[PDB]
């Protein structure tokens, strides 16, 4: 594609004082005709960076600089203090008038939302080595994280709802096999890959060469989100095509925090009450939590009111320069007014607020432990939001609807022993469980449980419980909105479950009246607007599941087995179809 002289021109541009990448020609020919296939395409992997980066190679070169520069200083705002705009959601287990009007409100909104999902990485540190999206919300039914939102999405915004997958070169190939092989059919999905960037060996922006002697590339952060929305098309924008079809929210959503489902259709009613362009789902934070602080923020004295997350390091160095916090933790699901969102998209170019974090070999030399890479992340879209024309807000939801698992066992043990919470597979999956019988509760359901745990795991560290375990798909649950439960059991106060029960409905279906003890799968049509199966006066009782943990001596055990640290077993099942 680039002509002899173009690779000419930018090898001469780059060996020129304030570039110096000298070092990657060492050794070569004197113009490019003499140049092998090695080095043409060592030329032309630094020429095409311009396709993915504004400016290019050159530039990113400049930005480096600038940013290894800023970075060398201390960070530190003029102002910081409480947002103006902060809202406490009504919480997810009662129903009261307010839980139940903005529920109403938010999921009549969804039916024009779009949706993000985030997912460009594997779950390594999990001990995991696929893609974090094919983990299982829960082991009872074994969904997948990816299916779970994706057919939530299309429950409530239909089968052609707009949905965005942000993808790796990790995690790319991995989910379109994952979507292929769970037959999801998602008419106005996009799959949308992000590029990685070049590195920098040193501190003087020198760029790095991998085993092989080619440039080495990571990941430039999920800052990325913004730039691939805002190039995608369907010769369109893919944004034009939403603003057209009338959509009216954009919602971003993490990989693997089922709460999102739950706290969405209240923020975007809540959004919409108080007329925020943009709004921060948080929690209550304590001042020990590696998550970041909804903050109004002051870069210099002169500057606007900037309301943006910031780091809890960041803030407490900033706090003296200048039984939870004040201040609430973002949990990264963000919901923003469409209009508004592409309007400040239009004016960047999806271009957030870069930085660089360098990791260091000493504390002082100021080596390269490994190469660095300048990032961006996906949050700092925020900064593109003056008070002065936008409204910015957070809305604080209940510590128990975050949920990600992003822990190891051995880390969450860690974790745990600090008084931190744990945030592994075992919790996720049982805060799962828990949140269905807590939001079945608000509807009348008589649930009676012990809090006991029923395995332990991480070398006796901690423990969890699982049931009773009650999961219902979506077509039977549908948005899973309280009133929408409520029409799975129109007559609560005859459902009777036992704690060590396990409650599995897919499909249409209605329960007036069971007594389960043990195991049991309902099945109806699996189309949502066909006759309901009614279930009444039903009676089960059988020998139903059990849960232990995984013995230290250890086989059908997969990671997904060892990464929470017990299993169920799935010893008996009635089932009561058509």
């Amino acid at each position: 594609n680039p002509s002899n002289s173009n690779l000419q021109a930018l090898r001469e541009e780059l060996c020129t004082p304030g570039l110096d990448q000298g070092h990657l020609f060492e050794g070569w020919p004197e113009t490019v005709d003499e140049c092998n296939e090695r080095q043409i395409a060592l030329l032309t992997d630094l020429y095409m960076f311009s396709n993915m980066y504004p400016g290019g190679v050159a530039q990113y070169i400049r930005n480096g600089h600038e940013l290894l520069a800023r970075e060398s200083e201390e960070v530190d705002f003029a102002a910081l203090e409480m947002p103006p705009l902060i809202f406490e959601a009504p919480s997810l287990h009662r129903r009261t008038a307010e839980r139940t009007a903005l529920e109403n409100a938010g999921t009549a909104m969804l039916c024009k939302t779009v949706f993000v999902l985030v997912a460009g990485g594997l779950g390594e540190r999990l001990g995991y080595s696929s893609i974090k999206v094919s983990l299982p919300v829960e082991t009872a039914t074994n969904t997948t994280y990816l299916a779970y939102y994706l057919r939530w999405a299309q429950r409530v915004g239909g089968k052609e709802v707009p949905f965005v997958i942000m993808t790796s070169d990790d995690t790319h190939d991995r989910t379109l096999q994952l979507l292929r092989e769970l037959q999801l059919e998602v008419p106005n999905l996009h799959v949308l890959k992000q590029g990685q960037v070049f590195c920098f060996a040193d501190s003087a922006a020198h760029l790095a060469l991998d085993e092989t002697g080619k440039l080495l590339r990571k990941p430039h952060g999920h800052g990325d989100v913004h730039s691939l929305i805002y190039n995608a098309t369907v010769a369109q924008p893919l944004v034009n095509d939403w603003l057209a079809a009338g959509y009216e929210s954009i919602v971003f959503i993490q990989d693997t925090n089922a709460g999102a489902t739950i706290t969405i259709p209240i923020s975007l009613a809540l959004s919409a009450e108080h007329s925020l362009d943009m709004n921060f789902t948080c929690i209550p934070r304590v001042p020990k939590e590696p998550i970041g602080l909804l903050c109004r923020t002051k870069k210099n004295s002169g500057d606007p009111w900037l309301v943006a997350n910031v780091e809890y390091n960041v803030f407490a160095e900033v706090s003296r320069a200048l039984g939870f916090s004040p201040f609430p933790g973002s949990v990264n699901t963000l919901v923003f007014k469409l209009s508004s969102y592409v309007d400040r998209l239009r004016e960047s170019h999806g271009i957030v607020p870069e930085f660089i974090n360098p990791k260091y070999s000493d504390e002082t030399r100021r080596s390269f432990k490994k190469p660095a890479r300048i990032e961006s992340l996906m949050q700092d879209i925020a900064l593109l939001f003056s008070e002065d024309d936008y409204r910015v807000g957070g809305t604080v939801f209940e510590r128990f609807s975050y949920q990600p698992v992003k822990n190891s066992l051995e880390e969450a043990a860690g974790l745990v022993a600090q008084g931190n919470g744990a945030y592994c597979a075992a919790t996720g999956e049982a805060a799962f469980y828990e949140l269905q019988r807590r939001r079945l509760k608000a509807i009348g359901l008589p649930l009676f449980y012990s809090s006991q745990p029923e395995v332990t795991v991480a070398k006796d560290a901690f423990g969890v419980r699982l049931f009773p375990i009650i999961v219902l798909d979506t077509v039977c649950a549908s948005s899973g909105s309280l009133d929408d439960l409520a029409r799975v059991f129109p007559t609560p106060e005859k459902v009777h479950i036992d704690q060590h029960s396990t409650l599995i409905v897919e499909g249409r279906v209605i329960i007036e009246s069971l007594e389960l003890y043990g195991a049991l799968t309902i099945r109806g049509p699996t189309d949502s607007m066909a006759l309901p199966h009614v279930v009444r006066n039903a009676v089960v009782r059988n020998a139903g599941w059990s849960v232990h943990a995984i013995l230290s001596l250890c086989s059908r055990l997969s990671e997904v087995d060892r990464i929470r640290g017990f299993v169920l077993k799935k010893t008996a099942m009635a089932v009561m179809d058509c």
